């Protein structure tokens, strides 16, 4: 068999059937004779390719396979890889290299130093030393991406390798099963359970890794048994809990002092599937107040090492959440009371307040909608106003890297054909990966894109307001016509200048058979 | 003085007055109190930021200063950095880092391992160990980017550094002058000159570094004195010679066997300011034929080391070209005859042949136009059909990385306000950095964008045709409306479906006061 | 031809005839059928291998070829590579890799990530993508090591590559000549010369790169014409000037404030072939005093970039020194007066004062002796007391990395069979590369090793005295018998407990036919 044939067999035997890519000449020998059981999803730029794959992987809870062109293609994607790293997204990034005979002279399209290019944003990066090694290296890539803590990996392949004879012994790779589904040993797990059972006022903090593991339901049970309030860890890339559950307390402020104040009086704080902590703004203070101790369960040694406080357990989030939910006692304490609904903000017949947009979305969207957020100045409001009862209902750039939500919303919609995806993206953010729209059009992936247009990089104007920073250039982005951009890429486009039109546009979008972009005129900050 | 004040003074004292950027919160403390003598050029995505800066640097023949946001912003730009590396573009890339107090915990927006991120595509990559070091590190960056062989460099700065007190001794940085304007010693230069003088049938091969040095005129003189044919080295990122000069022989084929055949019978081949060689397609054969010896002058040790044949001299291209042009004797040989004009291809009243487009451009454009090429299947024709008599008249992604020409054409037009820039870009390539259009609109930089629309990734269909590769997915890009995209970003848009309309559109574009995009319906391959 | 045969031919055609190594199984296929015209120099540990090669390269002023075993062998040498980096030593370090078929599984002896191992201490690091590429990669290594600024480079080769068929076109590599012998262009050189000619009180500062280039004699001439005092740049790895010349002012203190004070009143300071500056101790102050300006000539862009003050020219030191020495005018100023001889320190009939040892060496050694220094607390005295009139007469770990002088003295003696090498090494430093002695014994390389034994890490006790640091552990090294160590490795050993015995031992050593070690009982600090 050829390296080509063996590699495709390894992929399908490992459950991979889709290639997200933007092609080049180094990749032609790989893409030729494309398997009929495989599907190729083209995007027009590599940040879009990787973003779509990322959304697909996160929503599907399985690895996504990517094929990019050499150094330039890989480099175009490395902003996307920065989010993928922070979101533990299992992405297998392959890139084509020049033929071995021409790597030395550095012919055009040679990926020099290839493995070093994507670092430090990958778990594993490699170029095989011979054609026969390619399937083995692909096996390594598949497993490195998939093992806890999941993450992106990189494989560079000289284009002449594909047609070479494969090693007959490569068949041993095909059905390899590797498991990291592990939990704390019985003795120490009992100690933990006893500590939660004995807590007088426990609190729970959940991260994105909870949603990735589909441990949401177990976390509800654990919270119910412990009669404990549940917060989402700061800078949240996913939603790990029903936002309308009586225990839910919302998104934590991304500040050291703010979080210690919030947790004050809680004697034991159990953090599950989240970094400790993902702070953002500088909020000097105590990491924890006297009387509060912290216990973190994380799938990622790097997270456990860098936590500035608390004990930590490195294990699988699914296995740990299941175990805890089932072991802990049913506390006699009174179940926490549900947070009151958000107030309705005054709204005139003009520009729309972000709050109004989210209320309307909540009123009109299906109960199993999936939201993506890249409207950076309205995150707090979005979390307060959208009722997300099911898992996999929220996605936000884990590294704060813009250009995520637009493509990722397309990958999410591809992974969940029966759940309406609605991406809420600011006018600034929309541009980073605008060409992603074309993929939704071409494959008729019916994502709804809600563009929040206030003409400025609002979150930056705000941060600059706090720093009392004057004379900062480059904060306004006037003069963009998002309906024209959507038309340019074949996506149906609507405009909403007021509530009447917002309701009308949403009704039309929700009834449409393909992707739709709605440009919303929001108030200026 | 503050680190902020000292750094801006260092920049202006070193001739930098423009910041190409896309801002973030880590960068606010740097951008605040922006100097009135400085100018900020905003682009909507980092590949566009770096591409514009790249064109500006190459055309201006000086370093360009870039400011990006942390890891995600830097990563979005690394495809652009791959071209910059191959084109020796002096780019000073700065990125904002999290405050020092929060780097350890890996707060959101922390650039982890920052210096390793942009490698291997930079000459120098660094994050200073203290705020007071920032000006010194900026000095290092400026000089590393500017010294031969020029190239991109990377500096990461924690945002809390800017307001800190600068080291009083930093003033010694301000007026530092560093020179790499060097040439071969007298004795060995005389030996070289004697070898050229004694050559019976010399040939000259010029690379992009010739145009970068403005050594074009000296190369004409050298060619005239030696009565030698002049070729442009393969995969040419710039134009180093008048394409209508009697000595000019055009662009070399990017193949080993093709080049040795071309040079057969030439006893001495002098290569100046070019890699040896930038091959592309695999064309196995002799590097040089018996009787041909090669001498390379290059500014880049890496080029000299990796040449598979010939002698090499590592020195400044400007200094070497001047010295050779002035020292060599005036050969009694007959001056080479000028290549005959390209034939006129049959053109009906329908879709336009690439050849027709280039002939029309040549007929209508000013004699001092500057072209950019990202129409990958029509490169050979472009070189044959465009009369470029002056330096700085051609630019093409040095690393083959698409997404270059659109933004770079804007930077070129900014650097050369009196020379009409015309970017010829295929429908595929146009998408990679489409959002760059907005910058041309906002700053009224009057670049003309000619979009060659044949609905496919033509060069890939061709390479696949040679490999007889069947069933390759992802090669067609139908359904893009480039006039709508231009409208989306505020650029005047025209359409040319035939020659009559092409002539009309060009006439309008050439008379316009701002940027214009013309979508041209070209024939399908 | 085989890759083995082609590579050895490339080496000999490029002037390499010696392999410094410590062998392993990955290297057997390379070392087998060892060429009869080649010579193998074995050392017992890799720090010793590289140190011997380093001394050989520096003294011979040509590249030295090294062969080490995989990761462990390369890693044992990386302390040696840190000195080599700082001394611009042209070292070609090759290491054997596992067979390509077993690199994937990470068999024992696999060098994982090989090219990344030696960074950042090499100019170039590489593992070829195929056997046929090996000669081309070796060519790249040879030239990267040899081009200005010279430095160590690293090449990893899978052991199965050697027996494979070489590319017939590799013959083009054999006689490649690459030159970096360049100097400042005429116009700017004239400007420099005019500035030196106009200087009212110029001073000259020389670095190791001057001795490496053999530019010593030209620097004497330049100093004589300018009637200028000459200092050696701080932390000096070599001696660039006759220490008894009327212009010589000795070794500069390694402190910022000390150097600016020293240069005060000098209007133009010309630094040649040295970093600016290699400081050591923290001596806060002005980099230069008002009225002093600095001009640096360096072969190394990295040095020019990081100088905190002055103008810089990046060019070949040999070419620049020759040009300046020959162009500058003969100043009418009075030639500087020669520094007075060092005073004779009081010495009883007991332990020897370092000063006494150096005076005695100066009295007894041939005028063309070559010294090495790794007696860290007595450097200042050594420089004052040893008359070194010729080039290549002094070597000291450029990176301050101990374990250099012992092996390097053996390589120096190998390169200069007619010049008596005398290494002066403290009892602490002697241990780092003690096994190097065996190589001197086995090959009868007649280096003299003078061990300065005061029982302590003296320089550390001193630095700790300045920091008033109390309770520092690990500063004493009692209980080492250096005569027994020498006997262990087959080197004749003597002991000197007083001046009478020191004189006697030196007389015997100087008359000996092989290597000799003399243990000297020096006074405790
Ligand atoms: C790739 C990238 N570039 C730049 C930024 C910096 N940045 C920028 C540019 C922001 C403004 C986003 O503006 P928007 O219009 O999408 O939303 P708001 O107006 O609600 O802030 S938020 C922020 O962190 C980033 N995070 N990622
Ligand atoms: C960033 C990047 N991605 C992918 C490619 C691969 N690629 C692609 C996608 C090409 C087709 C460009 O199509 P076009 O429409 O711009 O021009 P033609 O139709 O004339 O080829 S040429 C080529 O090398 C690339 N070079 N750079
Ligand atoms: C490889 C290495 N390890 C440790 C040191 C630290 N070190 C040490 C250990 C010194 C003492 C050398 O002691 P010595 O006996 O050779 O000489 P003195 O007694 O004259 O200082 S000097 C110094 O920098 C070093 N420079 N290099
Ligand atoms: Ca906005
Ligand atoms: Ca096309
Ligand atoms: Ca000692
Ligand atoms: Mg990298």
């Amino acid at each position: 068999a050829s390296v080509h044939g063996t590699t495709y067999e390894l992929l399908r035997r490992q459950g991979i059937d889709t290639v997200f890519g933007n092609p080049g000449t180094n990749e032609l020998p790989f893409l030729k004779d494309f398997p009929e059981d495989f599907r190729y999803i083209l995007a027009l730029q590599e940040a879009c390719v990787v973003g779509i794959a990322d959304g697909y992987a996160q929503a599907s809870r399985k690895p996504a396979f990517i094929n990019l062109h050499s150094a330039a293609g890989t480099g175009n994607a490395m902003g996307a890889l920065s989010n993928a790293w922070n979101s533990h997204s299992p992405l297998i990034v392959t890139a084509g290299q020049q033929t071995r005979a021409m790597i030395g002279v550095e012919a055009l399209l040679t990926n020099v130093d290839a493995a070093n290019l994507p670092r430090p944003l990958v778990k594993w990066s490699y170029e095989p030393a011979s054609a026969a090694e390619v399937p083995h290296a692909m096996s390594r890539a598949i497993h490195m991406a998939s093992m806890a803590p999941q993450g992106p990996v990189y494989l560079s392949v000289p284009y002449d390798d594909w047609d070479k004879d494969a090693d007959p012994q490569s068949h041993h790779l095909f059905d390899r099963h590797v498991s990291s589904s592990v939990r704390l040993n019985d003795q120490d797990l009992d100690i933990l359970v006893k500590a939660l059972n004995s807590a007088s006022n426990p609190a729970i903090v959940l991260g994105p890794d909870v949603d990735a593991a589909n441990a949401n339901a177990d976390c509800v049970m654990l919270a119910e048994r412990l009669k404990a309030p549940v917060w989402v860890a700061p800078s949240a890339p996913r939603c790990p809990f029903p936002t309308r559950h009586p225990c839910f307390r919302g998104l934590m402020p991304a500040g050291i002092a703010a979080i210690s104040q919030l947790l004050e009086g809680h004697d034991v704080v159990l953090v599950i599937g989240a970094p400790v902590f993902r702070y953002h703004q500088y909020d000097p203070g105590q990491y924890l107040k006297p009387g509060t101790r912290l216990i973190s369960v994380t799938c990622d040694p790097l997270e456990a090492a860098r936590a500035p406080m608390g004990d930590a357990i490195v294990a699988d989030i699914g296995a740990m959440a299941s175990a805890l939910a089932n072991l802990v006692e049913e506390s006699s304490r009174q179940l926490p009371t549900a947070a009151p609904e958000p107030a309705k903000v005054d709204q005139d017949a003009g520009r729309l307040h972000p709050e109004t947009v989210f209320d309307t979305l909540n009123d009109m969207a299906p109960e199993n909608a999936i939201y993506l957020n890249e409207s950076t100045s309205t995150t707090a409001q979005m979390w307060q106003r959208l009722n997300m009862r099911n898992p996999g209902s929220y996605y936000f750039c884990a590294a704060g890297g813009l250009g995520f939500a637009l493509p990722a919303a397309i990958g999410v919609q591809l992974a969940e054909p029966e759940r309406q995806v609605i991406a809420v993206i600011g006018d600034g953010s929309a541009n980073y990966s605008i060409s992603a729209l074309w993929t939704a059009a071409q494959y008729n992936i019916p994502t709804i894109f809600v563009i929040m247009n206030n003409g400025t990089y609002g979150a930056l104007r705000w941060f600059a307001g706090v720093l009392e920073a004057e004379n900062v250039p480059g904060l306004d982005v006037p003069g963009i016509d998002f309906r024209a951009l959507a038309k340019g890429y074949g996506v149906q486009a609507l405009k909403a200048d007021n509530l009447e039109q917002l309701k009308g546009s949403l009704q039309e979008a929700l009834s449409a058979k393909g992707p739709v972009l709605i440009e919303v005129s929001t108030v200026s900050p």
